[PDB]
């Protein structure tokens, strides 16, 4: 049985979003108008302060006002609407995922018949056959591509798809793994109630997007393959004292979510143990001596991690950039951060794809409370 | 990192079912009585013929008549009932899965802290955090167990979990993978309509169960590990001219399924291609010279494959026995077949765990139409 030699690497990254944009300056007034909730004057001003403090300036969003006029049940606080949401999302999720995959394939530059495996994750929908089947068909992949469908992971799933891809690519000589994440927030959009600030936090922060990577071991430079990041080691853990703090449920009313106020403190108070476990085998203890690829679940998670570890403000630039332009897109977000990091490193004349550092860490955070961790190495930029 | 040498093997198998039983000879009268549909006299007689031809003698079934009396919306033909089904199934799916896992761990005989990974599949429910999280908590696994949650695969998923486990176990020295499938048909139970035989076929065939395996490379005989089957090679394919023939959708009314009359012919007309691809590299062309571990999706699938390939009656003994005593339990069913094969081989004095044969094939069939294939080797039974 022929296995590969040496580590799996990310060979290409592609991203996509719906064309329609929500400008955050306009969002409190838009949301309270389309939901027929203008009478809630005090709640609207509380919501404006949440949106202003979020550090999100714009979001892409497939759902538009004409969808809401065609089905006004979607603007109610709680109404049976899953079937309408699914009718949209079982089509749009694989379509936007295929758009990200086509951009990754173009960068990679190899024939699409060389793709041996396809991993697909989304928390926005579920169906049989799944988004993996439709994405493969829209791309014209081999019917014998080996698929890994992972519905309903949530915000840690960008780390999960890299962890799954690493073992496949290393155990199978010649394997080339296409891994894609895609979410569309029409699954969870609904109108306000007078007391429910938890619902409003989600309505302010979640946005739409897809991101795809090609992963393989033994890159062949002679045909034009080029590694961007090496995948070194992985971990997945459940934080102590964290039950129920991040949740998401598929219900008759749509996707219903739970977000506890303690989430930023729980991440920040546990993240040093994750780093010690990952980096002691490599001989590293200085968290300012590595690059970071961090899921921006909210501005408070980034601010509290930076403060707890005394990180320099260089580490989170790409996480803050993606947050500002796209909001929280669930699993795909950390892959947008990876793309921005390597692109900015080249634009700024840095020595490696990881802002001039050799070693780095990737983190995703989501339901459990689960932390996905990947130790990564950059590649030199040769000029 | 340190990778393992040699092939991954199944080291232990455990199974579980709800205690409540449906006798098939009584099911036409039970179903039409509890769904308040006795006025459909001609439909009930057609259903009696379907149940008599199904070659299912009994099924285990968590849903009972007292559940139906407490919530009569569950016996309507089509009614908004997903929330009530999920409220039951988010609890009962990880519970029944844990029961199968505990039996596999007892056979294996090693500390549960040696489990490094947990794979979970179910088509009956979906939630965040998932059934994998709850099953790991109920078992008391390490919080750092690496989880692989796969919701909504369907009837091919017993093959899928083996395919995922193989690459994890081979690429990581010391890895021990717990892989579990679990389905509970309360997700799809509903009352009849005057015309709809497709719905009734599913009401006659689907039953409840869970099955778990432990998979690892480099078994250690000195501490009591013993391989049962070696996992040699894997494939996943989509059959030509099969779009739409097997489907399942999560809707306000529950799990809604599609089953086309052409399914048995499509499988039988394509299965030889699958065998030639799997076995030509090994030098094998005689399909009666290997053992078979086949998902019994319905009696007609088995009948048409046997006829097409001129298989001897020995090949489908265990598939037919599991169908008789349990019905179609979705992804877990093929792992019940694997357990029965190795237990019967010991009881009947055969020389290997695969009915005296060296080489074998495992098949799962489900939405796509997708076929999962695994080439396996038996191990000797020696004294
Ligand atoms: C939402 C956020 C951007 C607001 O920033 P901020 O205004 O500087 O922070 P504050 O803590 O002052 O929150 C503003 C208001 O929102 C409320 N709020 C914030 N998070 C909340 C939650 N999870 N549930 C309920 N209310 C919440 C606060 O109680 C406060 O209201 P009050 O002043 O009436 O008490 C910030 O709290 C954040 O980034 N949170 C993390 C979001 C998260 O968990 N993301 C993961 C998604 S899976
Ligand atoms: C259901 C089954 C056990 C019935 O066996 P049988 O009675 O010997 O087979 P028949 O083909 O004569 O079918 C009996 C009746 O069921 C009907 N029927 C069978 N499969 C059907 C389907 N998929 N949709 C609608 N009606 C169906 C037949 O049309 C026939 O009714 P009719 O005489 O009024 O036309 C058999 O057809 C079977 O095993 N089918 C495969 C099930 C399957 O696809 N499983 C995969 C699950 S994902």
């Amino acid at each position: 049985h022929l296995r590969a030699e040496g580590p799996a690497s990310v060979l290409a990254i592609g991203t996509a979003n719906p064309e329609n944009i929500l400008l955050q300056d306009e969002f409190p007034d838009y949301y309270f108008r389309v939901t027929k909730s203008e009478h809630m004057t005090q709640l609207k001003e509380k919501f404006r302060k949440i949106c202003d403090k979020s550090m999100i300036r714009k979001r892409n969003c497939f759902l538009n006002e004409e969808h809401l006029k065609q089905n006004p049940r979607l603007v109610e606080h709680e109404m049976q609407t899953l079937d309408a949401r699914q009718d949209m999302l079982v089509v749009e999720v694989p379509k936007l995922g295929k758009d990200a995959c086509a951009k990754a394939i173009k960068e990679w530059g190899q024939p699409k018949s060389k793709i041996t495996h396809l991993i697909f994750t989304s928390a926005s929908t579920t169906d049989m056959p799944g988004a993996d089947y439709h994405c493969a068909k829209l791309l014209g992949l081999s019917p014998s591509v080996k698929r890994v469908m992972m519905y309903q992971l949530g915000c840690y799933g960008g780390g999960t798809v890299l962890r799954i891809a690493k073992d496949i690519a290393e155990n199978n000589k010649g394997a080339r793994v296409l891994a894609v994440c895609c979410d569309i927030m029409a699954c969870l959009f609904r109108g306000p109630s007078e007391s429910d600030l938890e619902l409003l936090v989600g309505q302010a922060i979640f946005g739409d997007g897809a991101a795809a990577v090609i992963v393989g071991a033994e890159p062949d430079e002679s045909v034009g393959e080029r590694p961007i990041f090496e995948l070194v080691s992985t971990g997945q853990t459940i934080l102590p004292n964290s039950e129920g703090t991040i949740g998401g449920h598929i219900r008759e009313a749509g996707l219903i979510f739970d977000l506890h106020k303690d989430v930023p403190m729980l991440i920040s108070n546990n993240i040093e143990k994750c780093l010690i476990e990952a980096f002691t085998p490599i001989g590293i203890s200085d968290w300012n001596s590595i690059f970071w690829i961090t899921h921006p679940g909210g501005k408070a998670i980034l601010d509290k991690v930076e403060e707890k570890l005394h990180l320099k403000s260089d580490k989170f630039v790409d996480s803050r950039h993606v947050l500002s332009e796209h909001g929280n897109m669930s699993s795909s977000t950390v892959l947008f951060v990876m793309d921005e990091l390597r692109k900015r490193s080249l634009e700024e004349g840095k020595s490696t794809t990881g802002d001039g550092f050799e070693w780095g860490v990737l983190f995703g955070f989501g339901p459990g409370l689960t932390v996905e961790r990947v130790v990564v190495r950059s590649v030199p930029i040769k000029y």
